[PDB]
């Protein structure tokens, strides 16, 4: 009785300290996707609790953190896949950066002096352009669509060179309406209700 | 019958366009939480996903992009609480910022010139100094526990101009040996294994 | 117990005798909707198995059976209530009567003479033109979705006389890749990925 | 990980365009039943929800319609299989053609001028007894039960020349009295309840 | 520990039930008939506890099922008594004359057989009675297990060893759907049929 | 899906006629018991719902109807196997027949002239004693406990002429004070409760 | 969210310190039974797992230890209520102090000079009829049965100081045969598969 | 049937009398456990009541009772393990006997007259210090932990004359706080809050 007691206290002691001993997570994946309440993440990649590393941000759009965050699970505990996961009805897609920044000048902040990484002071702006840019809204970066953020967000990992590039990445944008994955500009809900040339069952 | 298809119709076109409409998350909550696989934070905080915006970063520690996002989910998204969450075993508490600059400077890499935020070219350090120090591991920012990074964590929240002062925050500590939540600095195992005098039973 | 048996024998008789008793179905309602394999109809409708007559065909469309079908269930087994469901890659939308009829004709079927209704010889159409539209492809009846079609199932029945006034008619459509009904023409997922102002939440 | 999402993309983007692909249903099967709600056609016969192609109307007779569903089901999307389900306690056994005649003409309508197929002007009856026909009640077709009427509907199709030879048809009754099928002319209840010669057990 | 006793008196209870005069949950007896595919306890929706169940071939009322059936009542306080045919009922299959020369044929002499052991005074004295004595249901005249549930209840209903406060019911227990119906009062064939409907108002 | 349905068609007719088309019981068992409600056959057999042919009157005891059933499922019924069970606390072992008879006696019954098979008037006693016999109660038959009973019903059984000589015949006594079946003369309840010297365990 | 969490914690902290913060186990009651295997008390005695503290050594037996563990549970840990369970078939009614006594003597065990509580040297014997008299066997106690012993073990826990004389004392015997409990000395089974007048049903 | 039967009632004659037949328990283990109500101790095991004997007292402590108990199941009834489980919040570890004698001696008991063991009036201590002792709280037998205390009895029971030497022994503590087994002395609930250099996954 006492070997099965000493094998599953050994399992124990593995899980608890994993990255005190190099253990990965389970599928060796880090996905970036969106803080949003809708964004069931982990079902709709088909995985299990401890599969991966999930960091989650306003947007899922690639910032500093982001690159912190995916340079240390892929060079140190590793993570050899990267998944991007943007998504539908964003809240980076409903305002933009002036309309915030004025919201807070109005309230008596003043975004030059305003500590943005309180741990990290090297980090200074030092203009109100900069300032409406730090919050990374869609219109602000460009962006149209949230499609094209995942694809802009794939490249920006893939360039990168904190990451190792034995590693794959991947991006995806998530349907809050319907609680699934498309591929970047895969939208098949336009072409089912047109007329469309079928073909006859062989 | 159309009359409970209709109403229902209505109640997943709110849900898909929360953000356009103005609906907050379930319970008006933002979690500040880590990456980590073995970290089940929805479950150890008693929450259905569509409860809270839930951030996630290496560390679980308050960067520009947590006050970033914290400060959009408070401000616009009518979020009301925070919960700081730390873990043990923390890869933050394995490693120093020395170690990993010395890895990546053995890799070629430039710590000067390397785009910390691609997206934002203000996002400037110009010192090695600065580059470890971005990292934020626990013993290069001086903290020696999860429980001391949770209340430096809510600290920072509390007094920052972007976040506004009526938002209750609260800090715990996330234990992946047990997945359950402690209180920072009360830990109930040390005390159950040494004497203590205890209470006759009335 | 003999008490309870008979209860259990009386309610098994009104069952089994419905139709001799006159006793209506549980919700009083009448479903045209689509054969297809995919219209899972009384989930997306909120009902249950003893709910309602569901009149099947392909495309939901109003035909002579249709209109048989409902006027026999409204005004003989006290229907009060029509619920009119098309769907999305619907087959009627995929070909056209033109192409069909080619295809009969090539197989030796003639037009005029074919039985389009064995049971009942009265129905003769004496065309070609005819028998293109007695396929009802939506292309040949000048509907361009099924949103198009399911508001013209509802008129058409809504204005027929066979169908007592006092029946309440509505159309949805059922969306295939979501499994799941909306209104007519209401299609969120263009909103969805584009920006569009947003308000704060109060 | 991705590789198995890009999988499951794939599946879902062939389940929503069957009909433009060339994609039968699960079992290449078509089923002409009743819209009766007592009638539980998917657990009689022991099928999935996408298995087959369910036509549904008053009383499961074979009509221009179903011979018109029956058509394209075979031909254009692969079905091999019919099979056709009559029931018991069938509305269309319990009233005649005459009498919902005469209840309609007593509330204005005119047999000769109501348009039966508003889609298809070109199907017109002519004559009172033609409305009456039309009905396809039991009793004006000379059909004595719902076993009587399956194997009626199972000789129309196998003797159509829009519906395939090749495709095999077969006909059941559902017992709403027991939510089970019956092979027409076999029933067991009549056999049980009376003296019958048995066997020895050896 | 109180608790502990007070379950303690009931699984006493439990085990004398007949020296204390404890009835059945039910106060109830039931004629039904031994064939495998009579679930009777499910069909009657009752409990392993509620009734005393008679079983023989046929569920027809014999000296041992008026015996058992006279204990019950009378003594250990029941009530009611269901009565309970089967379809494919195999008293419904044979007859009496039949099984007799089978039994002859195997050199069996139906007078000289002891039909009761434990009761000598049981003789018969004739082959007439040795085939009535297997009560198939044409040497009785039962055309159906319908009206042998009737002519159980019947005869239960007139017996003087039954008291006559007793409520007695008959039902057909139906093999091939595991459920009960009430004698004569057959749906299957009625739904296959025409039959005048009425309009829903 | 015909074939599947036909296939499960037949088993039901099977089962609906075993007696007609000469099927046996599962088990080929036939079970003479008890009526009392306490005494849970099946389960204490170890034997499910269609395994065997369960006899059951006042006592578990053999009489003429009990030889009459098991003479039929033996000789005709192919039931090859007979089980005897008595129980603990039985009725028959709680009254006598004198007690009985004077109770009847009381109530007006005249022991001469009771039908006491009104189906079978070949049927008399013409005597007081043989209507006490008649009752079979345990005292009056010279009968100690279930144990003896059991036993003295499995030799009746297998000395009778109607009973096959190959059917096996065994005896039990149900315990209904531990719902279970025990050896007749098998009572452990003793031996546990006081000194027996043990043997060390090898 | 927080304020669940924190009460989740309060309730924690006292589970996991009753003992330092003087609460009872939930029905303030000790249990003095038999360590052995086919004992299952919990379930006999009708309880939950941290409803009882339970005491259980070779017999069920009131030893030093037993007072040492009674007389703490009821006046430090507040427990009101003693129930002593003896068992059947048990190990000390089976072997005698002799035979036991020979066995280890023949092992080259030394009565007088072996240590029966290392941590207690003040326990001696300097006797071999000693030595047999501490094992505890029942025929050297002059008890014949479980039951016997039950009521012993009671009786002496009624009288001993160190035990509190407002606490109840109950005690029973557990049928490993039965897995069930019984008063002292109160056997069903030899009363059911007897003759016994019973009463007729009022 | 009846061969299934008669193998039942021998496994259910050898069950009730396994000490006279010599079978032992189900995994020939025997466990040195606490009395505490939250002690849960065959869930934490991995073990059914039928695998061991199970030996609790205050504390977990080896008393005369435990070695009388431990040396009667390892010789007589085949035990060939040994557990030994103390556990957290233990009350052993809140009190002290100096309190307890204290607590009795105001009371009006006399250490040296008080019968410690009624049965065995061999066992005398003659001093107040021996009363102390007696009572064996950790402080007093110099034992820090539970952790000490699982190691000190595996040690004399490991070293013991009347344990044979191939009995394998072994210790844990339970912990209250988790419901869990940990090795003595082996707690990662201090490592996992604290830095510690990890390794780079390979
Ligand atoms: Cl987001
Ligand atoms: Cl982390
Ligand atoms: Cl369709
Ligand atoms: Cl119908
Ligand atoms: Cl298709
Ligand atoms: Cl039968
Ligand atoms: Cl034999
Ligand atoms: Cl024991
Ligand atoms: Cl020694
Ligand atoms: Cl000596
Ligand atoms: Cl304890």
């Amino acid at each position: 009785v006492s070997e099965y007691i000493d094998s599953e206290l050994k399992r124990l002691e593995d899980y608890a300290l994993r990255r005190v001993k190099g253990i990965p997570n389970n599928r060796r994946l880090w996905v970036l996707t969106c803080m949003d309440e809708r964004v069931h993440i982990e079902q709709s990649l088909g995985i299990q609790p401890d599969d991966a590393h999930i960091y989650r941000n306003a947007g899922g759009i690639v910032t500093d953190d982001a690159i912190r965050s995916a340079s240390l699970t892929t060079n140190f505990f590793g993570t050899k896949e990267i998944i991007v996961v943007t998504h539908t009805d964003c809240g980076m897609l409903r305002f933009t950066g002036e309309e915030v920044a004025k919201y807070f000048i109005s309230k008596g902040i003043k975004p030059t002096e305003v500590q943005l990484d309180p741990l990290l002071p090297a980090f200074r702006i030092s203009s109100e352009e900069d300032f409406i840019k730090w919050f990374k809204f869609y219109e602000d970066l460009g962006v149209k669509s949230p499609d094209e953020m995942a694809l802009k967000g794939v490249e920006i990992l893939r360039n990168h060179p904190l990451i190792p590039k034995d590693v794959r990445i991947t991006g995806y944008v998530y349907e809050v309406e319907t609680h699934r994955l498309r591929k970047p500009n895969q939208i098949i809900y336009n072409e089912t209700s047109k007329f469309e040339h079928g073909t006859i069952v062989k």
